[PDB]
């Protein structure tokens, strides 16, 4: 058979053992700093993004990889006459998932191209079940369908601190009526059905954990699988969050910086709160 390849995107946020230990290939995005051009690849060392976009004069500007990359890492992947799956980001955020579409059609390999939805340690959830299943020997068929399994029983909130850089990198279109005559406020969505739909607003330094709180309450009768969580900025209130959630699941919650690519586009003290119900 030779196994199934699993293929993702660098706004995949995920412990770097892992990306080893299930031979995971990740496509890096890049990002231009005050006209200097970096591969995300270069951008996972800790708090090492944050400097830069902390200092530079400009707001950063993401890019999706290129169309004739995927045909490439495609191309090399397929060598050992395996199927690939390539599982990315949302078409709401990101041209990457078209692209690899694309770059699929391009190149010789039998490529099958997801949109997870999502991003973040959500879109990890699908990456890693897939990868999981190819190293077990599993068929595209069998792993696809446990892959939308995982997306199905997945949910996404995020906080942002401002709605600057949401404005300046242009997603704040895919925020679904967001009235707010003020950018510098505190903000939680839901990320469903690729859009990113206010649950709630407020200047007040309580929005969050007041949000929370809420949050907690509803879990009562759900059962969760994987709770994950995310942040910008330092990892005070992710740690805060940790400490709250940790009793609604068994799985060890993992606490991570975001990557380069959502940090340019959410700003600083921002955070995400990923969930996977059984
Ligand atoms: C703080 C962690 C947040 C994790 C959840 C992110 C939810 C989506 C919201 C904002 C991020 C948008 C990222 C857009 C990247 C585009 C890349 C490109 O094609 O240039
Ligand atoms: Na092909």
């Amino acid at each position: 058979m030779t196994k199934i390849k699993i293929v993702t995107d660098s706004s995949v946020t995920i412990e770097p053992e892992l990306v080893k230990q299930l031979d995971i290939t990740i496509v890096p995005l890049s990002v231009m700093i005050d006209n200097v051009v970096y591969s995300d690849a270069d951008l996972k060392e800790e708090g090492k993004f944050l400097q830069l976009m902390q200092e530079s004069k400009n707001l950063p500007k993401t890019s999706q990889p290129p169309v004739g990359v995927f045909a490439e890492i495609f191309e090399d992947l397929c060598k050992d006459g395996g199927q690939i799956l390539a599982i990315h980001m949302s078409h709401a955020l990101s041209g990457t998932v078209e692209a690899a579409r694309q770059g699929a059609s391009l190149s010789t390999a039998d490529v099958i191209v997801v949109d997870s939805s999502f991003t973040d340690q959500a879109l990890k959830f699908q990456v890693v079940e897939a990868a999981k299943l190819a190293q077990e020997g599993k068929d595209m068929e069998a792993i696809l369908s446990h892959v939308e399994e995982v997306k199905n029983h997945t949910e996404l909130y995020i906080g942002v601190s401002t709605l600057e850089n949401l404005v300046k990198g242009g997603r704040i279109g895919r925020v679904t009526g967001l009235l707010s005559s003020l950018l510098n406020i505190r903000v939680v969505m839901q990320m469903k059905d690729h859009e990113l739909q206010p649950m709630v607003k407020g200047r007040g330094t309580k929005t969050f954990k007041k949000w929370l709180d809420e949050l907690i309450t509803s879990l009562s009768e759900r059962a969760v699988a994987e709770i994950g969580i995310s942040y910008s900025g330092s990892d005070d209130w992710a740690k805060e969050m940790k400490e709250s959630l940790q009793a609604y699941v068994e799985k060890p919650i993992s606490v991570l910086e975001t990557g380069s690519i959502i940090q340019t586009h959410t700003g600083e003290n921002a955070w995400a709160i990923l969930i996977r119900y059984h």
